[PDB]
């Protein structure tokens, strides 16, 4: 074993070495400089105009807010006939819990955390009475923190949280103001900078495991931590385009002008001031300049630069991060077409549809885990083992056409007389459990008028 | 522990200080000068002919415009609801403290400094007879209040606001007039209206927590107090823009016409007047000049500017103005086709759709919690724990298409032999919760006639 | 001397008047005593006054 007054350092020096690894993908996302983005030929007083670009910003969010959890699945014992009634099951306690901790503002917030940095945690106790927060008692305490302010040993062999640690920094600079340990057995936390600091006050804890449950982007099984969605493709076009943009800035500056010359001309004959080597002229519109013509002077221009060459390249490397990115083309420089029909829309959204309904498998993962531990947490004791086949339920991805479900939900139902049963023809249409819920009631209510 | 008369000095300074930050993202979205936006090609003289770029000020008002709530929703015991309505439910008199108060003009305000600086909060307070002389008495007095007027300090262990204050300043911006504070059990008030600060007026609220709730544009967990909706992509690409209209501007007012020269012509022969350096000649169109002409005297020009070489980067630069904000491609780009259909319309809209959808989940976060201590200060006590479940229910930010949704309910109703229960129907055609309990009257008043 | 032949742009008119010729009131509502909603034209009521 070792002792909680060395767990801090020990493994606040790996949380600081972190920081030097997500600090790179942050700058992706908050879109700020990078010497690469840097366009070359833009000479070295110009270069202060940088030029951002924004697809990593626009994928990391086309992900981040197409996903929304509709409730739990959670098999019952003899047969899928549960309800929300007396003696309620048990996926309603669970929704609770969810909405008592506004988890669906922290989840979808926490995602995104989890898309740019590749993790994010979920971490769990009962609420401390004595701070007199703005929470229900009763339920337990569920929040999403980052990989910015928490950090976890996750074990090499059955690849499980040892250790975690949150570092809480002033509300500016560089300085900690608090930490959390929390270790199977307890949760302990200090309350000043480092050095200064108080003795620890700790809580004993219920679980045989650590009390926070890495989200964690694994695109593949040999991804053993997770990774950032912004990959390395998605960077280099970004970089790309950044010096396009810059380099067609510094162009329209300098060179979209044909630069007029004369070659021949004496500078005394022509009026120049000495002092100052310039002559003004009044230069209205239609005037014409008459010369004595020098040592037999002729005038001369260099042609302007075409802004259009760095244009065909500003769409080459736009068709690029669209295909990357599998984002439908009407997104980044937008294509000489609109889908125009209900099937043509799923046509276009179809990679960006699978990469959503992928992520939520994964991320859905990590919600039941942490919901196992909550509920183990505050009833205390065993699981029961129907809670090992628990299932999140999620929104369709795709944009809701709901004129086309609804000729076709009701083609299929024919007024009972058809073929599927009603409650299939509510969940086809999209409705939510918590909506397929209320329905029930007013049906019932129907039925006393009919 | 700390002096009011201290505290209220040392975070004056903090309030102050922020207001350094907040002028940059003003400059945008009021399209003020910037040194950024200045096109440098434009010769000394003519650089007070700015170009203002109006992205920003595009962006933040196609958010801001497509939020509205319809309500909030409580839940219940035994999962009895609301039902003949007019009483007052749970929700309810939370409605008549939104409507009391107008909050139906003033968020959907706020909302807008909220996205432009990335905060506003919101006030809580019982009405004071001697002064609120226009508003109902048995009302909480709720109002939002903007970054430049009012600071809070939150803590970040655990997010809770452990301070605010407002300054007010003269109608000359000159000095602060009034300031308050905001403390956890207290609230206190100085004038500076003929000298320096009167001794505080105070009232006691014996609320656990501060009565100032924090709007923020959280854009993911790690974004801690929120930031300005004007990302520096969209800033980047204004300024870049900006910089192509002066030059092309200038361009057209000095260069977008041929020069026209003569060569080998002596001014004395030209008989140019010794004076002034110039000679007039009638123009009308058809007349000849004729020249003595020695020596190879011939004529010659520079080129016009050609002013498509700016519009081709000013195309390109709206291709990526729209790529970034997301906003369908004929607010920027405005010569691309507009969409032809409903369905074409819901793919046009749907990242713009989805991105207010996110705002209606993350500033109704901020709305319940003001409703929950606009409870605890009318009501006292604790809250009836269903209020930590409420949920705010917000206006579809889609462009609305009703035809398709009547096409649609009607299918799916059947004149109530169909699928759903019509109630259902009139959530799908968005009729809003305080219109529902009208025709839930309007429906018995014609069911009397047969 | 040719710059006395101005040359007037009529964006800010056509902004202004689009906006202003779209806007028109067409009642008050308020709301009923003890929840009882629906009132009408045929007597005196808070929105007909």
């Amino acid at each position: 074993s070792i002792d909680p007054e060395k767990l801090r350092d020990q493994l606040l020096d790996a949380f600081e070495n972190k920081q030097n690894e997500l600090k790179s993908s942050k700058a992706y996302y908050d879109a700020e400089r990078r010497p690469d983005a840097i366009g070359l030929a833009v000479p070295l007083d110009m270069r202060k105009y940088l030029a951002h670009v924004g697809y990593p910003r626009t994928y990391v969010d086309a992900i981040a807010e197409r996903q929304e959890l509709e409730g739990f699945r959670i098999p019952s014992a003899n047969g899928e006939e549960p309800e929300s009634g007396g003696e309620n099951d048990p996926a309603s306690e669970l929704w609770d819990w969810w909405q008592a901790n506004n988890l669906d503002i922290e989840a979808t917030l926490g995602h995104t955390d989890a898309l740019i940095y590749g993790t994010a945690y979920i971490t769990i106790s009962m609420p401390d009475p004595e701070v007199d927060f703005d929470v229900d008692p009763e339920v337990p305490l569920i929040r999403v923190e980052p990989p910015t302010a928490l950090y976890a040993e996750v074990d090499p062999r059955t690849r499980k949280v040892l250790y975690a640690i949150r570092a809480i920094y002033g509300a500016d600079g560089n300085e900690i103001v608090s930490a959390t340990l929390y270790l199977p057995d307890t949760t302990m936390t200090w309350l000043r900078a480092e050095g200064e600091w108080e003795a620890p006050t700790s809580t004993p804890h219920g679980l045989e495991m650590v009390p926070v449950i890495p989200i964690s982007n694994r695109t593949r099984l040999s991804d053993l931590y997770g990774t950032s969605e912004i990959s390395p493709e998605l960077r280099s076009v970004t970089d790309a385009a950044a010096q396009i943009l810059m380099n067609m800035q510094g162009t329209a500056n300098l060179m979209a002008i044909p630069q007029r010359l004369i070659f021949g001309a004496k500078p005394e004959e022509l009026g120049i001031n000495a002092e100052t080597g310039q002559r003004m002229f009044d230069a209205y519109m239609a005037r014409i300049l008459a010369f004595e013509g020098g040592e037999g002077a002729h005038a001369e221009q260099f042609s302007a630069a075409e802004l259009r060459n760095f244009v065909d390249a500003l769409d080459a490397l736009d068709r690029k991060a669209a295909s990357y990115s599998g984002l439908p083309p009407q997104y980044l420089s937008s294509s000489s077409d609109n889908p125009a029909s209900a099937e043509a829309i799923k046509a276009a959204e179809s990679r960006l549809v699978k990469k959503v309904e992928r992520k939520n498998k994964i991320f859905g993962g990590a919600w039941e885990q942490a919901m196992r531990l909550a509920y183990k947490m505050v009833k205390g004791g065993d699981i029961p083992t129907e809670y090992y086949r628990m299932e999140t339920v999620w929104r369709d991805p795709s944009t809701p056409t709901y004129a086309a479900k609804a000729d076709a939900a009701a083609k299929l139902f024919a007024n009972g007389a058809g073929l599927i049963p009603r409650e299939r023809g509510w969940v086809d249409m999209g409705y939510t459990i918590v909506e397929r819920e209320q329905m029930r009631q007013w049906l019932e209510q129907d039925q006393k008028q009919g």
